[PDB]
């Protein structure tokens, strides 16, 4: 019969025509709705049509089923595609045939196993090919996830070092981060979290089927960051108690959190974060195909069980007592894929925001789920997922409540917290900064805002507040460079033309992004502060290394809280600001010419801003297309003050273009400090 000695599955081809190149290693990795190569070498009969026939039969899943999609059986049609799944000839030479086969832009994302049935005359005999990896397309037209330009799937798709934003809404800070979608191994631990979510454990082949749509993938794959608390993929903890494991601050790749996961069976990678979760969603994402970016909203009403007006009582001094409440958080990082939705009413389509973070649900505390961005801008609640969450992230209305010692409460005047008043993520191609904050709100004070809250019963905070006279703002002079003495001033304006007899309450603390305050590092408590009509006064705070070391949070964040109170009736005045104390700069040095396969030399220094001596310093380097693996040096000697630490590393970079060599510092009083530079390989 029609015997074959073996298949050649065109890996070079396949990869270069559907951007999977750095995946098709050692197994075909193609995308949906896209025709692949492939090539059959039979020994001495190679191929006549009139007498040979070829059905080709795919099989995914541990429950196959013809209806479900999973399993497909397609004869070879030398024509034309007359359906979903089709195989054509395309070339036929001597002892050696080529084909084409297509794949429907709706199908089933995983590992499919072909299967050949050469049935000639009475003689079915059956082959199997070989397994491949099937993707989520974003150049086929017909897919879900099908992005109009180029730019954007490069960047969304086939980018694997982006940016995290982080700091205060006054200071954004674009931390780097090595996704490495395309890693080695990665593609297959992304498979087995696909592989492991209690849905498939549930109904397998139910879930084998539903993979075909790309919502219920960036579900199950938002939830199994976090979420999931069985085997999950990271334990969130957010007390600064990370010693038995690794610090979220720490992590400079995805990569790594997923190989430590896999490699300890299934255990909880420890003591991730919000972001590190995002981050890491958003490295699966990318691997399925799916495009997703990882999107930064500071001063987030996050973890409020989707309250749109959040009350804080705060004491005389200005401290919020009641400490059930939860605090707002000065950034959350969620991602945002790109689908078409045809659950949803039409028009829902484009960007989809995924929080793994879970939240306080009603039922269980479960995720988010794909929300349109267009349905939050609308106010759309009604929408199929936990539209209310993140409409209450980015429009949350905080009142400022003052209870006195008398038992009475005022409300004060708090003109300085806007709820979700920046929003960040990385810009297409370049490294800047895209503000996307007019993609999930309309402009204030807008006719449209106002019908969008209307549509969602949010129009009570549209109403005016108070307008006095008295205006009070924070204010910061020169950087904020961690490890020096600094002073933060308080700036009161007035214009009533009367002259004010006021008392303040200049206090700063350490605090992490969850708004949990620590001890203070300064105050200041003037009872007898003068405001001439039409003056302008800065009360300067001074705050000391000696007192935020202990207590500094890794995310070098510090709350400045002042509070202008009259002794007469009229109301209270609070202003409030996030310093973000910036870390010292690491410099990336690059020895010698980046070419492929060839040695190179990285030269990182940095120097030592603490006036104390560093004794655990540790350099760790990372990047998906110059390393396999993270390079990690320990410094065997303290550096004092002033002095610069120096060391080399040697990189083999295989992969061309351009990329980022993300580095990051661990010492002992020195966090975790990052830096980034790019690269491009030569083509040698
Ligand atoms: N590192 C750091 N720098 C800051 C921060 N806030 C402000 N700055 C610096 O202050 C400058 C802007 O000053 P600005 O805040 O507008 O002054 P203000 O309007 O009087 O409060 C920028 O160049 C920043 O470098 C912060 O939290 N961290």
């Amino acid at each position: 019969e029609l015997v074959l000695e073996r298949c050649d599955l065109e890996l070079e081809t396949n990869g270069r025509d559907h951007h999977t190149a750095d995946l098709c290693r050692e197994k075909l990795v193609v995308r949906r709705g896209q025709p692949f190569w492939l090539t059959l070498h039979f020994e001495g009969r190679n191929y006549e049509a009139s007498v040979d026939s070829l059905t080709f039969s795919v099989v995914t899943g541990p429950a196959p089923s013809q209806e479900a999609g999973t399993k497909a059986r397609f004869p070879l049609r030398d024509a034309v595609e007359e359906g979903d799944w089709t195989a054509t000839v395309v070339d036929q030479q001597d002892c050696t045939l080529s084909l084409q086969l297509t794949t429907p832009a709706n199908a089933p994302i995983g590992l499919y196993r072909l299967s050949l049935e050469a049935s000639t005359g009475y003689q079915g005999s059956s082959f199997v090919l070989g397994h491949f990896i099937l993707l989520f397309n974003a150049w086929c037209p017909a897919d879900a996830v099908y992005l109009d330009s180029e730019e954007e799937r490069q960047e969304y798709v086939l980018t694997q070092q982006g940016f995290i934003y982080q700091g205060s809404a006054k200071f954004i800070k674009n931390i780097p981060w090595n996704f490495g979608q395309f890693e080695d191994g990665i593609l297959d631990i992304c498979l087995i979290l696909l592989d492991v979510n209690p849905k498939f454990l549930k109904n397998a082949g139910r879930d084998c089927s539903r993979r075909s749509s790309p919502v219920y993938v960036g579900r199950v794959v938002s939830g199994m960051v976090n979420c999931n608390d069985d085997q999950g993929v990271l334990l969130g903890r957010w007390d600064n108690n990370y010693g038995d494991g690794v610090s979220p601050m720490s992590w400079i790749g995805s990569v790594d959190i997923l190989r430590r996961w896999k490699n300890h069976g299934c255990q909880r990678v420890k003591y991730g974060q919000c972001w590190v979760f995002a981050a890491v969603a958003c490295t699966v994402l990318r691997c399925l195909g799916i495009p997703t970016r990882v999107v930064t909203n500071y001063n987030s009403a996050h973890d409020q069980n989707s309250n749109l007006l959040i009350e804080y009582f705060r004491n005389e001094f200005g401290e919020i007592q009641g400490d059930k409440s939860e605090m707002i958080w000065n950034f959350h990082c969620w991602v945002e894929s790109w689908m078409t939705r045809p659950d949803l009413q039409p028009g829902y389509e484009g960007w989809q925001a995924l929080d793994p973070t879970p939240q306080e649900k009603s039922e269980g505390t479960y995720c988010c789920g794909p929300v349109p961005v267009r349905a939050i801008k609308e106010g759309d609640l009604s929408t199929k997922y936990d539209a209310p969450f993140v409409f209450a992230e980015v429009n949350a209305d905080v009142v400022d409540w003052i209870q006195q010692d008398d038992g009475s409460v005022h409300k004060s005047i708090n003109r300085s917290l806007i709820v979700g008043l920046k929003i960040s993520t990385k810009s297409v191609g370049r490294d800047e900064r895209e503000d996307i904050t007019h993609t999930y709100k309309y402009p204030e004070g807008s006719s449209e805002e106002r019908e969008a809250f209307t549509r969602a019963n949010h129009l009570n905070k549209l109403a005016e507040k108070e307008e006095t006279g008295m205006a009070m703002r924070i204010r910061v002079g020169q950087s904020m460079n961690m490890g020096s003495d600094f002073d933060v001033f308080a700036h009161i304006t007035n214009n009533t033309a009367e002259e004010y007899v006021c008392r303040l309450l200049l206090c700063a603390r350490t605090v992490s992004y969850n708004g949990i305050l620590g001890p203070e590092c300064g105050t200041k408590y003037l009872l007898n502060l003068n405001l001439e009509p039409f003056s302008e006064k800065s009360v300067p705070l001074c705050i000391l290394y000696e007192k935020y070391r202990d207590c500094l949070t890794e995310s070098n964040l510090i709350k400045v809280r002042a509070l202008l109170v009259e002794p007469v009736i009229n109301s209270y005045l609070l202003a409030e600001r996030d310093l973000y104390l910036e870390n010292p700069e690491i410099k990336i040095r690059i020895l010698g010419e980046p070419k492929q396969k060839r040695k190179l030399v990285a030269e990182v220094s940095l120097q030592n801003p603490l006036p104390v001596a560093l004794e655990g310093c540790t350099f760790t380097v990372e990047g998906a297309g110059l390393t396999e693996e993270q390079k990690t040096v320990e410094i065997p000697d303290p550096v004092e003050a002033g002095e610069e630490v120096k060391v080399r590393m040697d990189l083999l970079p295989l992969h061309m273009g351009l990329h980022k060599l993300v580095v990051n510092f661990e010492s002992d009083k020195l966090k975790a400090v990052k830096g980034f530079r790019n690269v491009i390989i030569g083509p040698a």
